[PDB]
Parts: C-alpha cells; structure tokens; sequence
C-alpha cells in the first residue's frame, strides 16, 4: 500500500495524446492575472511567487486556446477563485462544517444574478473574484449562456455539500466507487470549467443541443478524466494534507488494494473513459453544418478541459512541480515513507 | 426527372469543422499545373480548364502542413489518379477487360516490378505515376512503400471488377452493398490516404494500421467520398453516360426518384459518421508516442473525406461556380435530359 | 522589337519575404466573384475569365488577417477599381476630359455627397463603389472616412490629369518624373492602402499618418506597383494601344531598347527599396501603443506592393500561366508586331 | 544621484513595438531544459525554481520562434551556459583575475573543435554545457556556419578579457561612453546569440552577404539595444552585486548626470539605435530573391534577439521579477533607498 514508488498508467493516451494547443496570450494574461490575484489576496513576495509557480494560467490557456487576452485573464481569475474556493472545503474551514458550507454556497450562488452584496477585495476577497468574473461573463453572454454558467456552478456547489456530508458522516470510506465518482463529477469543477471555456471560446451551442445525452456524457467523461488524473497526481498532497477524497485512498482503504493495484484501476477507468467518449459521440445527432461546427468546438472544449488539466497536473507547483515531468517520462511516481 | 433536388447537408457531423488549406497551395499549384500540361500536351484551353479542376485545392486539404515539395508530388498524383481513372470510366478501358487488366498489370509493375523508365513521350500517364512512385520511394520506409503498393492494389483491383460488371450487364443488378464495396476501391481513397501519409509524414506501425478500427476509418472515409461524389458528379455521369453512381442505381434498381435517392445518400452519409465514432471506440491505445501519430492518421482519413467534400463543391470538373450555390442553397439542378 | 526580354529581379529585398495570404481567400473569392458577375451581367465566359483575373488573390495579400466579410468588401472594391479604371485607359472616358471629370464628380459624391442610391440596374460600377463605401462608413471613424475619401481623391485627380495628357498629346513628351507623378495616383495604391486600413483594422492617428516618413512609404509602395505593373502589364498595353507604360515611354523618349528599358525599371525598383528604408529612418516614435499600429501600417504599405507583385505574375489579366514562367526563368516574351 | 525611482524611457517603440512571437515549443523545451541544467549544476529545489523563474527559455523562444523543439532546448542550454558563464566574469572569481579569465576563454574556445578534453557535468559543468551545445551546432551546421559560430563567440570572449583588464586597471569610470559600448557590444553576448539563432531558425546566409557592413551594423544595433535595455533593467542587480559595468553607473560617476538624467541618455541612444537600423538596411544590397529571403529572416533575427531580450528583461526573476510588468506599464522603476 505504501511502497517507495507506484507505476503510473499512461495518462497521455488516446484523445489525450495530441500536442496541446496553448493560448498565445498566456504570457500577457499570466502577468496580469498573477499580479492581480496577489494584490487581491494580499499575497506577499513569496506567497505570490508560490502561486505564480502553480501557473493556473497554463491551465486556462489550454482550455480556450483562441480566447482573446481579456477573456483569458478572466479565465485565470476564475481559476484562482475555484482553487482558493475549493480549498475551503478540502483543508479550510468548511471541511467538517455542513452549516457554514451550505451558507458559503448560498452566498456564492446569489452573486450570479441574485441578492448578494457588492463585494470588495477587502470585504470578502474570494467572493469578490468570483463576482468580478460573473460580471464579465454576464456582459458578453446570452441570458441562456448565463443560465448555463449558473446551473453548472450549481452542480459543483451541490456536490461540495454532499462532500461535507459524507465527510462528517464518516462515509468517506464507506461510499463505493460509483458514489465517489458521482461526487467528484461535481466537486472536480469541470462542469463550470467547461462553461468558463465556452465563454473564453465564444461558443454557445443551443441549450437543446447541449442537453443531448451525448454531449452531457462528453462533459461527464471529461470530468472523470480530470478526476482520475487529479487523484493520481495530487495523491501526495492528499497524504500531506489529510484529505480522504481521492480514489486511490478509497480503493486501498475500502477494497484492500495495494497502492499499485489502485493506480492500475485508475488506468482501467481512464481508458474506459476514452471508450465512453467515442460511444457517446456516436449518438450525437447532427443539427446541420452551422451548429455542428460549434458542437465540434464544444466537444473540443470538453477534451481541452481534460488535456489542459492533464498537462497542467504534471508540472504545477501545487502537486509535484518539476518532478512531474520525470513521472511523465518514466511512469514512476515516488511516494512518501 | 426533376429540374433540381434538395441535397442533404453534407457538411455535418465531423465534416462541419473549418477546413485547413496548405499555405503552399499557390506555389505548388502554379508548378504542378504547368507540369501536367507539359506532360499531357494540354493546349491553352485544355490546360486552363484543368487548372480550374484545381486538384491542388484537393491535395492542399489532405495534408495541410505538407512542405511544398511533397505537396507538388501530391498534385502530381492527383492529376494521375484523374487521368488514370477516366480511362476506366469514359475512356478506352471502360468496356475492355483485357485492356484494363493489362493497364493495371503495367501500372503495378511501376512500383518495383519489371517496368521500364517511362517518359512523358513514351507514356504520359504511366510517367506521372512513376515520378510519384520515385519520390514516394526516396523518403519512405520499406513498410510504407509496401503499404502504398497494397493500397493502390485495393484500388486497381476494384477497377477490374468495375469493368467486369460494366460489360457483364451488372451495373443495375448489383445491390447497394455490392456497389459500395466496389466504390470503396474505385474511389481511390485508399491510395489517397497513402498519398497523404506521405505528404503529412505520418508513419504508423503496420500492426497498428492493420487494426480493424483504423481499417474501418479508412472504410468510412471511402464511403463518405463515394457518397459525396455520386451526388456532385451526378451531372457528369449523366452527361458522359457512366452508370457508376449510387443515384442512378437507387433510381433504376429500386424505383426511387432523384430526391429520394439523394435523401438515401444523406442517410448513408450520416450513418458514416456513426460508424466513424463507433470504430474509434474500438481503437486501442499503444502509448502516448504511437497514439499521437495514430491520431494524426485518423485525421488524415477525415481530411481526405473533407478535402474531397470542399473540393467537389469547388471543382469545375463537376459543377464549377454553381457548386458554391449548391452549398449556399441546397438546390442542385439537373439537366432536362429530354 | 525583341522576341523576349530578361526581366530584372522584382522579388528582392522587402519583396522577397514569403507572402501571407488571407486564409479566407477561397470563401471570399466564391462570394465576390459570383457577386460581381451578377452585377455586371457577365455571361459564363466573361465571368470565368474574371474569376481567372483573381482579384481575390490580390486582396487576400493586402490584408491577410481581415475577416471574411472585409475581404469580400476589398474584393468588391478591387472589382470596382478595375472596371472603373478601365473606363479611363481603353473605355469611354479615355479621351474625354468633360465626361471623365463628370464621372469623377459623380463617384466622389457617393461618399457622403449628393449621390443617388445607385443600383446594379441604374449604374453597376457606381453601385459597387457605393456598396463598398457603405461598408467602409459603418465601421470606420469619421477621420478614417475622410482619409478614405482623401486618398481616393488623389487617385481620381491624376485620372483627370491622365485624360488631359492623352488629349494634349503629351503621352510621350512628358518625362519620367512627370510620369511617375501621374502613376502614383492613377495606380490606385493610395486608396488601396485606405482599403487595407479598413481590411486590417488599423487606424493610425492622422497627425502620425501625415508624417512625411509614412507618406514616402506610400509613395514607395505606389512606385513599386507602378514599376511592377508596367513590366507585367506591358503586353496588354501593346494589345490595347494604351500609352501609359514606363516601358513604352522609355523607348520613345530615350532611344532605349526593350531590354535596357526593363533594366531601368529594375534600377528604379531597387531605388524604391532605398527610399523605403531612408524614409523609415525619419519615422519618429509615438510610443509603443501607436508604434504598434504604425508598424502594421508600414506592413500594409509593404503588403500592397508585394501582393500586387505576386498577383501581377498570376493573373489572367496580364500573362496568366506564362507569368509563372517569367518568375521561374526571368524571360518575358514580346509580340512580333 | 540616488533617487527613489526613475522614469525609464519607452523601451518598446519603433521596431520593438510589434507583438512578440513566442515559440510554441516554449513549454516543452523549458520542462526539458530547466530540469537538465538543474541536474548538471546540482541545483536544489529552491535554486532550481529560482532558475525556472529566470525563464531563460522565454528569452530563446523569442529569438527563434519557429525553431523545432530540439533546437529550442539547445538554445535554452546555451542560455543557461551564457549566464553561468558570464557571471564568473561579473561577480565570480574571474571578475578581477586577468590570468584566470584568459585561461577560461582559452579552455572554452578550444571546446569548439580544438584540443579540449571531453567534459562531463562532474568534471566541469559549465564547460560541459557549452560542449553539449557545440556538438549539436556542429552536427547540423555547415563548416562555414560553424566557423561563424566560433568567430562570434570569440568576439564575446575577447571583450570579456577587456572587461577584466579595465576592472583591475581601474578604468571602469575612466572609459568613455564609446569605449563602454564598444566593450559591451562584445560582453553583452548578442553576437554569439545571433549565431545561436541562425542555428535555431535554420537560416544560413552566405558569409559574403553576412560580412556586409549593413548586416554587421544590424548586429551592432541589436547588440547596443540589448546593452541599453540591459543596463536599465539590471541596474538594481548591478548595485546590489557591486558591478561597475553599467551605462547608468558610468554616466553619473563619469560625467555629471543624475540617475534620471542617466536613463535619459539611454533613451536617446535607444532611439538613435532605431535610426542606425534603417540607415544600415538602406545600404544593404540585394542578392536576388532566394538569398534576400534568408537575409530578411536574418535581419529579423537581429531584431528578434533585441526584442526577445526586451520582453524577457521585464519578466525575468533575475532582474525585477513581477515588478517589471509594473515598470512596463508605468515607466517607473524604483531604486533601493
Ligand atoms: C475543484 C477544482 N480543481 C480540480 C483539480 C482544483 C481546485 C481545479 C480544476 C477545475 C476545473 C477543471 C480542472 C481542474
Ligand atoms: C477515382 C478517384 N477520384 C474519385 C472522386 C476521381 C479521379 C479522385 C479522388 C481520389 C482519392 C480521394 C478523393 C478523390
Ligand atoms: C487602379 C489600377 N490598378 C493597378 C494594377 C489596375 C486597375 C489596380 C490596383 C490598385 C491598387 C493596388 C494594386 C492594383
Ligand atoms: C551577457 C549577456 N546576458 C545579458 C545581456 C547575461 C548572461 C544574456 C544575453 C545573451 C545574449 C543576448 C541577450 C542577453
Ligand atoms: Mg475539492
Ligand atoms: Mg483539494
Ligand atoms: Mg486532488
Ligand atoms: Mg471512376
Ligand atoms: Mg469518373
Ligand atoms: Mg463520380
Ligand atoms: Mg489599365
Ligand atoms: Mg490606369
Ligand atoms: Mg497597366
Ligand atoms: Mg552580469
Ligand atoms: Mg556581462
Ligand atoms: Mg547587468
């Protein structure tokens, strides 16, 4: 279970094997977004550099590679938000507090069109960032696209609360794998990430098309891909910070698997994601050239959120920094004794 | 029968992405168009007409990042495949099994067989194929040289089946599966994928290439091309009296009208897309490095299909400027014919 | 006099880069070629012949990142300009200074004067300029509207001087500097730069634009097109009895052979490259913000000349497929007469 | 003078105003190259990270933006070499040691096809890197190109010995401006950098064209532009590390200029660089299309080496880190008390 290394499945196969396309504005937007998030959070010279080495701009730059600079900056901001946001439910104050967790979720969701107050970086730094994002989204999105951003952020928040229920309910190692995947499909944040990317991309497929089971499964697959990849790469962080929400921990602790057998099962599910993906595009009806052009762009987005995460996962300072390249090159991921 | 028909959307599913066209299109086109005009002795009129066929447009979407050189060889191959195939459709080989199979036997001989050095003077069409083969040979591994042979073979083979059916009175007795089996070969998509693997510089291992899922992808690209072609070149096959067209077969085999035949073709085009993804679902992974190129090869299948699509609406060989109007309006006119 | 001539290298220095061609060329060519054909009532033959003139190629290199609709706009303007200018070279206004003036009057009045809403039916050529001007007006500032007008006026003015020199019998008494003066206007490059500012979305402040440095860049680009055109349009000017060609002028005034005249043209072309660089030497800075667009503007000046260069060697209007051979071999054949 | 902040001249005007193009292989070559120098030099996690923040890949990715991945990695290596090498003569043990400085350039020049040993990371890490770059250069360059490689590096090495001679001979503040620039045209590393770029871009103009005074002057201007830009941005580093090689230090302590009046002189020099650039290009003869095509790519390399340094200077963790983007925005560069 706790061997000196674990042999990682190939995460760069199938639809993940292509050369990632990185937004050419990455450098400009990182410069603006990194410094802005530092002033907002009041990060010091060393905390600001530590965040800058996390490079959330690499992640967003791959999600929406032809986004214009100003929207990529927005994508960066939103990412800093979700990172600062999610950590409150994983390591921060909302981890074992159902009441406060639901109250943060109600307060954050009312930002988007509701009765929330006007936040400032002083009044509530993280809710401000999300609110600065919403305002920009609202200002260049159809009301239907705005509704989609809400409803997808809502799917993330809903699971966050199921996450804190299972946490305090001692369900973290009772829940089966389907229950865990169902939780993470929301708490991974791919569903609002895709909405963010539709904003950056400038792609607005009609809600009826969007709602088709094929495209919903494309989103579901991409969310599974991110979660499988994330639970491998960020496993050491989950050990170092005591977070149980990791499929490797779940498969060892619940099914008596060896760390290596665990990772192996992750590789089985990853490649079974690729099979579901294609099988789901086979059901995708056609809506004529005009719309299908953007449906394809959308399907690319679901792909890009997953591959953008994969490549970002293997080099971000938040997980393994420069050590992730060695794991990429040799499949060997060292563990802590 | 009808003055026009509503053609099905051919630019849906995967065909709907914005095509990429090789930036070298212009310089490769000015060279290779002049070249084939010298080889074939095209007077000004016939050479201008051939440029308006714009096979360079076709090649420029099969391999959009092919370098100028390889792109010129590709234009060379397409001018070959068109002058060659016409011999079997309207030319001297259309009703001549013996003369067809001697032509096939002598063209195959060019790819390493006992073939002589052809010249533009001695044999102009066989010459172009030799020039392509020379260039293919000098930058390809032996496994890809073979693949190129084996894929041309699949095309050459159905050529001979096509001429047997033609003389054998089978043209309108063959059922739709028999026809598509035939056109999968005679459409030339299999040799075109080998031509593009050359242009794009993608050399997938043969044990991978041979997997039934990639095979099915080559097969779907072929059906897509045969389907789109039959609907576009339909006026040509009428004007020139060629029976090898799913429209004429659906109308003369089953009693469907023009509209219903083209509707059937639309259904089949969308069944292609379903078969595409269902095939991709069975494609296994060979690790990052190979899968990377596998992905490039799948794209080559798509780009052949999509390159044919956009070209078929542009080419003067079919509808010329009125193919743009068919893309704009869905209306494809038919001749009075009586 | 000779069976051919050796043309100097017209593709050196700033002309020697690989041209960038708007990747919307095909989609734009399809629309605009068809469009002008309906307007001018071209029949199958004339329409295809005009399609082989491929003004879309020419426009696609002036503004290689113009969106499809501005490219079509530029194609329409090119089709205009060629129809329009031909009235002055071999058409009716060729020898008529009254009718020529009236035409120049009526056309200028399209641009916010008292011109009637033309129609393909009433006046096709004027219909095309007016369809252009409407599009130029809707997306350009009032300053750029004036600049478009003002630049076309330089073109129109020399047209009137042209008809004055045809009727005045000074087509071969005039000198080269007088001829270059005229052609700098009649060549149409000044409004073609205005068209390109529209196409490429570049809006340099007028006090910058008016700096002698930038005006000499336009002068140079216009000279390049004129020298290049006179070499490649030479066979046409012989076919259609047009006297406006430096080739023809150099042989009458100076007792120059065809070869040494084209060689003078090569000598002048390389002088443009030196005037180009000398003029940029004099170009002040207005800070990164503006300088970024002046640099695009200088490129637009370069792209009109270079686009003209490649189009001149491909178009069916001049040498068609033979032009490619003159670029491969430097030999241009001349008519036996 | 010693103000609290200086207003830096607009460093991004003229030919520096274009949007810089950054090699898409930036992300892959960086991940390779950063880890590689980390291993070679035994950097620890924090030293490695600080080197990643130097982001020397960003600097090379702008020198040859279409260089394939493997050549970009080489370029990164060379840059890691150049910095580790150049600091030995600025802050290191060779800063004041004429005999050992000459022995270093003698041991290093002999790596390029001479009687040098086969270095390894362990025996001599920095010389090992230069050796690895040189083996790659030789493998894919012509003899003439390799000789150019050697001759441009010798220009760097020679001036390094002049720098150490002036340091110890107490001439650091006696040498006039021209002496200083003539020294830095060598020690700034631009000449070998252009050479490194000819390799990365695959551009091999012939030496008879290369030696033309126009192109030699183009390289000079590139060299001055980096020196000027360097002395401005690396002024705080020179203060903090006690290095007298900086035009700002010279102007103040040699003449009578304040630290503000110093940058002012940089600003006039920087814009005079632009003037010289165009005057040299005016004198550049044409060598026919085929050659001129590559000459312009080379003139671009000259420009790109400067413009690459410019953007990298304002991002590097080596100079101002995050505060450089503020100095780009505002033109205010704070100094220590
Ligand atoms: C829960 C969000 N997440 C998951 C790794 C960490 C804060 C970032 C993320 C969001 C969207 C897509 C991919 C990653
Ligand atoms: C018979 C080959 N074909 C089919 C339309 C006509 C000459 C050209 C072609 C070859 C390969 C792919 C697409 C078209
Ligand atoms: C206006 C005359 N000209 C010159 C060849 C032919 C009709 C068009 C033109 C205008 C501007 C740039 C390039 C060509
Ligand atoms: C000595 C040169 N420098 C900064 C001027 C320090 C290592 C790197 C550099 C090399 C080449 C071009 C630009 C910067
Ligand atoms: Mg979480
Ligand atoms: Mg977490
Ligand atoms: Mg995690
Ligand atoms: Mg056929
Ligand atoms: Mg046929
Ligand atoms: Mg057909
Ligand atoms: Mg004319
Ligand atoms: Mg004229
Ligand atoms: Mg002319
Ligand atoms: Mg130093
Ligand atoms: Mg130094
Ligand atoms: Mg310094």
């Amino acid at each position: 279970k706790r061997p000196p290394f674990v042999r990682v499945p190939d995460l760069f196969g199938s639809i993940m094997s292509t050369k990632p396309v990185v937004n050419p504005n990455y450098f400009a937007a990182k410069a603006r977004g990194d410094r802005w998030i530092a002033r907002v959070m009041n990060f010091n010279k060393a905390v600001a550099a530590r965040n800058s080495k996390v490079d959330l701009c690499f992640l967003a730059s791959m999600w929406a590679p032809d986004a214009p600079e100003d929207r990529l900056v927005m994508m960066l901001d939103w990412n800093h938000w979700v990172f600062l946001f999610d950590d409150q439910f994983d390591e921060g104050h909302l981890k074992e507090d159902p009441a406060a967790a639901a109250e943060e979720v109600k307060q954050t969701i009312a930002i988007m069109g509701g009765n929330a107050p006007r936040y400032t970086a002083e009044s509530n730094p993280i809710r401000y960032v999300f609110q600065q994002c919403w305002d920009r989204l609202k200002a260049v999105s159809s009301q239907e696209m705005q509704q989609r951003w809400i409803d997808q952020h809502k799917r993330y928040f809903d699971q966050l609360l199921v996450q804190v229920d299972q946490q305090v309910g001692g369900e973290n190692f009772t829940r089966d794998v389907e229950a865990y995947m169902d939780l993470r499909r929301g708490t991974i944040g791919v569903y609002p990430a895709i909405s963010l990317s539709e904003y950056g991309a400038g792609v607005n497929v009609p809600q009826h098309v969007y709602d088709h089971p094929s495209l919903q499964e494309c989103m579901k697959v991409s969310a599974d891909l991110v979660t499988l990849v994330n639970d491998v790469l960020s496993y050491r962080k989950d050990l170092e910070l005591g977070v149980d929400h990791n499929l490797m921990s779940l498969l060892m602790q619940r099914d008596n698997l060896s760390a290596q057998q665990a990772v192996d099962v992750i590789g089985d599910m990853v490649n079974e994601c690729y099979r579901r993906w294609y099988l789901a595009l086979a059901e995708l009806p056609s809506y004529g050239e005009k719309i299908d052009y953007n449906v394809m762009k959308f399907v690319e987005i679901c792909r890009a959120v997953a591959q953008g995460n994969l490549y970002w996962s293997f080099q971000t300072g938040r997980y393994l920094g420069p050590e992730g390249h060695e794991v990429h090159e040799t499949g060997i991921m060292y563990l802590p004794p």
